[PDB]
């Protein structure tokens, strides 16, 4: 569909994002395009404080509003965390905080860098006529030299794209259930598992493009927010826009709509139950684009694919459903091996118990 | 016309014509629920719950019977857990009532605890079927204690839920007028909605006639509170025979009412958006609405914003019509805010003050929505 902003080729990713803002915002674009140098030289916070308050009125369309959210978002994290060694700022200056909050209010997103900014909207094609492959793609913004932010973002983006192939089968699933078309539903579930199995092979590229100590000690710092953070115990002051400081969670892949979408489709009660994992994945929906929030909730309004398969006494239909659940377990299991390489060894123990709980919930959803 | 969603033309989100009696197979359940005041005060409610046999849910054939069974099992559960309402708490719900309550709640996609849709939307009847829906012609189906003001509290909420129903049927007219670009139809629709919300404010005044501040704070409030962030059941309540761990579920609230969230969504009042505790609370309370009412709120959020439509037109008449609805929402919460001060703030001085900071936040969000 169209009002959910789900593309045929890139799915939840923003199709063909905008790389440049109008000349009116050149003072923004220069800072965001040179974050590794302005941070390393100890001049980023000065350049930010010298900016004049630019109006968001010249951001006329959707794509340019998403780019400015990415620009202002990357500068905010660069201003709050600085060099990423402890010298923080608990007040975001109004010349960049007021337009950030105004733009975030308009796009119904929190004023902090989220997954839909630094992954779904932070990419470009090198050559337009060539396909969406890692060698033909690039990110628009980074934080530090050697933060491996290109590999981390683009590999997440590429797994998102690989999962988009399964997203377009979803309407066939619900149509087959309503029309009681058993053979069509089986073929569709097998196709959804096939696409999720291709996405697992895409995931393997993470070792080639992401370095362990680079992600743990650099990129992770600039992606963390100010909710439950001892460094900003009461949040961030959004100067000129809010009286009190506000708390917002740093970016996450719980913000990725892809995995939440198949949890709902297959009846994997991730957001139910009551655990911290349930509440966290539920809260991270507030950090998705509004169109993608509505898509997840619209899947939850449809009849359960799980209860349909359980009620038929159909072996071939339970295996096709199990192939979809199995593909989700395979992804989170391989992803769990990635987190031990990139987080546990460089170190955190709560992340494992969170991921193991999400994976545990998925594996217990199998029928055999 | 709205589909279902389960929204009535006359009573809106309330259950139309609730069932008063379960089949004979469940006579052991109905006897306890119908005699809570005597069984609680005499201290023999918990015994008669424990010597119940584990009845099956298969004999609740239709929707209205399952909603009544959710109402009776919900009232017995609060009575069992809170007892006489003075501190002696049970942390274990016996299996012969825990597993049919959880089985039935699993089927209706609701959590195993009394919610607004139980004790308000499904907890009423007409005294005379032919006479209109007024306070004098209505009555609740269940109460906790004698003098808990549960009749006046449940029916006054129910009456303004009906008063809002007149504005819910105009919602399809609002979105069709935007899609088909009918400016005059939309303006008339927004004015019709604002009028109904102003009709509902007058119904709200009956709260002083039929509710007592001391009876609500010290009696009815105890039986409606739940086991989520509660120092009396810090880990939750164990539903014996169904879950091995204790589970936390929030007490009944009017944040579970769909009418006020429904108009926040329609007017683009970003209540659930933002990071505040009030935004987190109102989103969490949707998990406590009936599934058809959850899906209706979701369906509204998927439609284009009525607010951005009115802002983009440069139309003074359209803005005044949109402002009349926001003004009507501010007037309701403001009057409701003065009710809480008489019924919660003053009895507390012989949650707490967080109830006031919560309601002032949602009112401020509604008030700042003006143009
Ligand atoms: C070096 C690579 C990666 C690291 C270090 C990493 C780390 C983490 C951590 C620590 C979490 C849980 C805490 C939190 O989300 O805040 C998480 C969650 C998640 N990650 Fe990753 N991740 C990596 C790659 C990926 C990729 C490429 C994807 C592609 C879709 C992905 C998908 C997810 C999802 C869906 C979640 C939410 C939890 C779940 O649904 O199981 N991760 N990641
Ligand atoms: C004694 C009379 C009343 C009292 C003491 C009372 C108290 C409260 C309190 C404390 C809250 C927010 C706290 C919470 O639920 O956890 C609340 C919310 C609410 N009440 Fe009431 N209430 C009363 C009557 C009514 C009536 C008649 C209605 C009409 C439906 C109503 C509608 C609501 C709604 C919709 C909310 C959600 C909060 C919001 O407006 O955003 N209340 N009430
Ligand atoms: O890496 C993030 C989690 N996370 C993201 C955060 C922001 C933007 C994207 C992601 C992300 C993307 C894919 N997998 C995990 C992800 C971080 C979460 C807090 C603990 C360290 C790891
Ligand atoms: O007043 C109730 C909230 N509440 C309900 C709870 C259960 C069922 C209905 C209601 C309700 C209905 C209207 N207003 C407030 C309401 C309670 C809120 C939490 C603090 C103690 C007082």
């Amino acid at each position: 569909s169209k009002e959910y902003h789900i593309d045929e080729e890139v799915g939840f990713a923003l199709p063909n994002p905008q790389e440049n803002l109008p000349d009116f915002y050149n003072d923004w674009m220069f800072i965001a395009k040179h974050l590794p140098d302005l941070i390393e030289s100890g001049q980023l916070r000065e350049r930010v404080e010298k900016l004049n308050m630019l109006s968001i009125d010249h951001l006329t369309d959707h794509k340019s509003q998403r780019l400015a959210r990415l620009v202002l978002g990357c500068i905010t994290m660069a201003y709050v965390w600085g060099k990423g060694h402890g010298d923080v700022r608990k007040v975001l200056p109004r010349n960049i905080a007021v337009p950030y909050c105004q733009l975030s209010k308009k796009l119904e997103l929190p004023p902090i860098l989220v997954y839909a900014d630094c992954v779904l909207a932070n990419w470009k094609k090198k050559d337009p006529n060539k396909p969406l492959t890692y060698e033909n793609m690039d990110v628009l913004f980074s934080f530090r030299d050697g933060d491996c932010s290109k590999g981390f973002f683009l590999v997440s983006l590429l797994v998102e794209i690989a999962a988009a192939s399964a997203i377009k089968v979803i309407p066939t699933v619900f149509k087959a259930m309503q029309m009681q078309e058993r053979d069509t539903l089986l073929k569709a579930l097998l196709e959804i598992a096939s696409c999720l199995e291709k996405a697992l092979q895409v995931f393997h590229q993470i070792h080639d493009h992401v370095n362990p100590k680079a992600f743990f000690s650099v990129l992770r710092i600039y992606l963390s927010g100010w909710k439950g953070n001892p460094q900003l115990s009461d949040g961030l002051v959004y100067e000129g826009f809010w009286e009190d400081p506000k708390e917002f969670a740093g970016g996450s892949a719980g913000q990725s709509s892809v995995f939440q979408c198949f949890d709902v489709l297959l009846g994997i009660q991730q957001t139910a139950g009551g655990g911290h994992a349930a509440q966290f994945l539920q809260d991270m929906r507030r950090y998705m684009p509004p169109a993608h929030r509505n898509f997840l909730c619209s899947l939850e309004s449809n009849p359960s694919v799980r209860e349909f398969v359980l009620s038929k006494g159909d072996a071939g239909l339970r295996e096709a459903y199990d192939a979809c659940v199995k593909a989700l377990v395979s992804l989170r299991s391989y992803h769990l091996q990635i987190v031990t390489k990139y987080i546990l060894i460089p170190a955190g123990t709560d992340l494992m118990n969170f991921l193991k709980t999400v994976r545990s919930t998925t594996e217990k959803s199998l029928l055999k």
